[PDB]
């Protein structure tokens, strides 16, 4: 290396909640060195030596006193001296207090490469590993920063206020770099995406259109091109001593009464596959580093939360630790980890405020809701059943076992599964139910960028590329273009404006972020539900039969209390309630009524 | 009609633990008269009347001074008196404290009409509505308590310590009379199947050769030509105002923070069918009646505890009466209850010891765990699956949701499921897999008649006169005998054989009973798992494949502990263990091993 090669975190802040600050140096024989500083309210602790000479660690202790500024720190050693310019930001007003996403937000998902190629010039960058084709499902593509901000008045319009891009930092692969989640470099947007600057622009630029903007963290592992690979920073920086055990996926392991030690330990120390080296969180020095690198994430680029990758892949001790001292700076953030269980109680577990059997407490204050999800896309396909609805309402009948079900992440798919419209069988009567869902429960929102044009892949099993298909009108020269609507059918406009006035409609009804729900066993495939609240009622009904139904409605009346009639919102039409409900094949209506005594 | 009719319960006991019982008196304007009695320990409380002059409650004080002995109640008013020779009983030494099934035991299930026919002259009795049919599905096919006595030492000899049979009390029925689910009389067993006294014998010829006798318990309903409902005792005591309302069966809708009031109240309140009449056990008398009926019958008869029926569909306040008064006499009593979920947190949520969301409490020491039973039936069944038993291992994994899942029920099957032969896709080798797991789980194993010899049924949907064949053997005639073996083929004999060795062997092996357990994840259908403490350990080890499986035994070291071998129970062959496991197509293996520091 050259002096000093990476110095990381670069530079931090002042007046943060931890004071302790602890910096990772690599350069050629740096660790040979002795580091010394002068900066009023910064106090140099006692050097840890690490055998490897290409890295030292320092620990500084950043005294609510130090101001904004900056200080050599300086490097001797064998009749040599280094030096680097450490700053000290000033942070924003209100910087702490960031609101998190919220139940009264929704989230919009992109893969960058996929969803707008906004400067071709980027596609490929003189330097990298991988080059671009678009041809290839597993290729990158070309989309980027300048395409997303050129966007954003697009993302708004349609009713959402929050982005979720999956990660944008460096993945500079020989192969399947597009997808970001194998890192080569915490610290660096990936240069086909664009700079550090014009991330932060993005956050500011959406900030300007009412958006929050969420990063997709990876903390378990990182790709096999990473620097650290060719020289460990320590000889346990990565499970397994650096070379490749798979993990073989057994997540109940970590909360389960009978577990064996070779399966928990299988789970948070194996690879997830070769090209992804494990991250050894029980060394103190990862831990540090990843949970600095997120907080300056945060920080600096003024985001409102996180989603955090493959959660349970992590040490369990070390999430407890991260959960506690990313909430600590931002009491208000809300951060979402991908438990990606069908099953309510290994997704429960990890939840901030839930009792565990044995005493494992964590500070996540939200969760993917896979089982729910799970549970509607299966009454949505399972055409053939009586009742497949009855699994949507079970399951939420297990919301207790969540101590905050209502900050949870619902969505209509993401970029691990199968199009939301072709999951409900391309039936455009049972996708709108399924989005419905999505705009009422009580839940945060999460839709996938091209679910609002009906995009359609593969149903069964796992079929990546099949999901993340170029977003219509995101590359010069498409013929099909959803920014502008050219090219669209008429239904894959009428379900754009259907997400539209759904998205708008539910920014403004208080009763759906924090009203009680009041749900009915579904009976032949029908089901309603209500939100409710002292302002106001939303009525909910679905009809997932082909044949018309008619309901009884003395059955509601705890809810309806003589309601004669009301409007549904989607269609417009008048709906009769006085008697009977008469609901038309694969209908669904949303009802807004006074709020009750 | 007959001066007093029904006395109930017809006599008590000196020094239970509650001391109130209440009289339930019936009899032509018996509501009309002033009862009367001198006994010292026993106090008349003074009537509360109801305006049926055709029933009167007597609330009686038997004080912890009252001795055995009898006395007569005499009822007086319009110039006339009658009078009822009441006794109170001595208590046979232990009868408190007498000690409920447990890990230890295995419980043998039959239906008394389907097992044997002891005695043909009772198949019809005079004057009951329902004449016999043997060639009839639904019909009654004559089995008996004599039949079931003869073949006490079968029961015995295959293993089994309790002996559970669906009820026997009174159904005098036109039509499906044969099941039992539908009382009308709680205080007498159907004369088809013999006396009151034949029960008595039954217990006590159970006991001799080692088995306790488990009585099925119906709280929810009764069937509707019980005597009650020609004159019914109050016009409250059946839901609806005696009135047919069916039920929909919505089960979560007792336990759901979502739920409606009119979900719930038609769960517990609504008819199973038009032929079950509901029970309103909100009325204190049906409460008290149904309360004080199932203590007689544990006292009178000597069991060793109950099975509960339609468990949630009784009202959540009485069970949570009922099961602590059952509990307060008999406090090491046990009672399964069948909640029929194949969710855990639905089952969870009734055993003694939960902490439930919404502070409901319950003294049930047990339930019927249909969970983990439908999770192994689909690992068997899914043959095409590359990991089908991950399902049993994740269901197992939430043990943590019981207080004590070690006391639930595991069964092989039962009279309302497909056969345990025909589930396993009438697979010997697969349905081996079944029966060592229900052997060696950390449960009470519970088996259903004639599945120790291959008994098959339809698969697909609800055939429940498909699961209740005639036990060969049981009729005078039958061309094959599974008692004395005669005529069985050599793979129902080798079934046999196998129940009978593991069941024998099981009775002996208080590491099952009482020992750890620690499973591995499955990978690719196979599966290992230990139970284990410091005087043995037991491998199990199946591979549900078609094709020969190595596994290596690093993987299992915390448990193996570098034991280089073991021998299997089941071949009696020396299994290698020192670097891996070698198992041949479709085999399961028993291994037993010195104990585990
Ligand atoms: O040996 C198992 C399996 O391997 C083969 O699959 C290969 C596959 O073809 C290939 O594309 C690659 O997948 C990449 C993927 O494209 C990347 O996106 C990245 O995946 C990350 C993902 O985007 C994240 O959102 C996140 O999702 C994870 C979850 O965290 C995990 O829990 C797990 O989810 C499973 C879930 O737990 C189960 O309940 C069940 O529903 O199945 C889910 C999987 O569908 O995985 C998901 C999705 O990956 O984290 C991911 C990792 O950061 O990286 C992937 C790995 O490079 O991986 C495969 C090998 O190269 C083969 O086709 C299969 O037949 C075989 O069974
Ligand atoms: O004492 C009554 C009954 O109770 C016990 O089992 C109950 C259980 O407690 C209930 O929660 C409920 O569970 C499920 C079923 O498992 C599920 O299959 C479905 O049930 C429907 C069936 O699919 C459908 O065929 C029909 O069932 C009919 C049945 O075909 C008839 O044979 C007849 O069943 C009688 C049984 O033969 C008799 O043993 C007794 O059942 C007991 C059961 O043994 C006991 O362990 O009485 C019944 C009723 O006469 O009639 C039924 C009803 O017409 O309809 C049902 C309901 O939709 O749904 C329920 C609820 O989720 O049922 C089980 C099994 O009966
Ligand atoms: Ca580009
Ligand atoms: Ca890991
Ligand atoms: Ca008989
Ligand atoms: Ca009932």
């Amino acid at each position: 290396p050259t002096a000093i090669e990476h110095m990381e975190p670069p530079f931090w802040w002042a007046g943060m909640q931890h004071k302790g600050l602890q910096l990772m140096v690599h350069g050629r024989d740096i660790g040979r060195m002795e580091a010394a500083l002068d900066y009023p309210g910064v106090r140099l602790v006692s050097p840890t030596r690490v055998p490897n000479a290409n890295y030292l660690f320092v620990d500084l202790e950043i005294g609510p006193e130090a101001q904004p500024g900056s200080f050599d720190i300086v490097f001797k050693g064998d009749g040599r001296s280094e030096r680097y310019r450490y700053r000290l930001l000033a942070r924003e007003q209100g910087s702490a207090q960031r609101q998190g996403f919220g139940p009264g937000d929704a989230i919009y998902q992109i893969m960058p490469d996929r969803f707008a190629n906004g400067d071709p010039s980027n596609d490929n960058v003189a330097g990298m590993r991988e080059q671009a084709d678009r041809r290839h499902g597993g290729g990158r593509h070309g989309g980027d920063i300048r395409g997303t901000i050129d966007h954003l008045d697009y993302i708004a319009g349609l009713g959402f206020t929050q982005l979720w891009p999956t990660p944008l930092v460096e993945n500079d692969a020989a192969a399947y770099s597009y997808h970001g989640y194998a890192a080569t470099d915490h610290y660096r947007i990936d240069p086909r995406y664009g700079s550090n600057e014009d991330f932060v622009r993005l956050s500011t630029e959406a900030r300007k259109r009412g958006m929050g903007l969420i990063q997709d963290v990876v903390l378990s592992h990182i790709g096999k091109h990473h620097w650290w690979m060719k020289d460990l920073p320590t000889p346990d920086w990565i499970n397994y001593g650096g070379k490749f055990v798979p993990t073989q996926h057994h997540r109940v392991a970590v909360q389960d009464p009978y577990a064996a030690q070779a399966d928990s330990e299988n789970f948070t120390k194996g690879w997830f596959v070769e090209g992804m080296p494990d991250l050894n969180q029980t060394n103190p020095l990862v831990a540090n580093y990843l949970i600095q690198n997120n907080i300056w994430w945060i920080e600096y680029a003024g985001l409102s939360g996180l989603r955090i990758d493959t959660y349970g892949y992590s040490d369990g001790a070390f999430l407890t630790e991260y959960t506690r001292r990313l909430m600590a700076e931002y009491p208000r953030l809300n951060m979402v980890g991908q438990e990606w269980s069908t099953r309510v109680p290994v997704v429960a577990r990890w939840q901030r405020g839930k009792a565990n059997f044995d005493g494992y407490t964590s500070h996540l204050p939200s969760l993917m809701d896979f089982p729910l999800v799970d549970a509607m896309r299966n009454a949505l396909s399972k055409t053939g059943e009586e009742n497949g609805l009855n699994e949507v309402y079970e399951t939420l009948s297990l919301d207790y076992l969540y101590p905050e079900p209502q900050n949870l992440v619902l969505f209509g798919g993401n970029h691990d599964m199968a199009r939301m419209f072709s999951a409900a069988g391309e039936d455009f009567d049972r996708w709108r139910m399924n989005l419905v869902f999505l705009m009422t429960m009580p839940r945060i929102p999460q839709f996938y960028s091209g679910d609002e044009i009906l995009m359609t892949s593969t149903v069964k099993g796992r079929d990546d590329a099949s999901y993340r298909r170029d977003f219509p009108g995101g590359w010069a020269g498409d013929k099909a273009n959803a920014f502008s609507g050219a090219g669209l059918t008429s239904q894959q406009r009428a379900a754009q404006d259907l997400v539209r006035k759904l998205a708008n409609w539910r920014k403004n009804q208080p009763v759906i972020h924090n009203g009680r729900l009041m749900h009915f066993g579904p009976e032949e495939n029908t089901w309603v539900y209500f939100r409710y609240n002292k302002d106001k009622r939303i009525m909910v009904a679905m009809n997932n039969n082909d044949k018309p139904m008619t309901l009884p409605t003395a059955r509601f009346q705890e809810m309806l209390k003589g309601a004669p009639s009301g409007v549904d919102f989607l269609s417009g039409k008048t709906v009769g309630l006085g008697r009977e409900l008469r609901l038309a094949p694969k209908s669904v209506v949303v009802i807004e009524l006074p709020g009750l005594p």
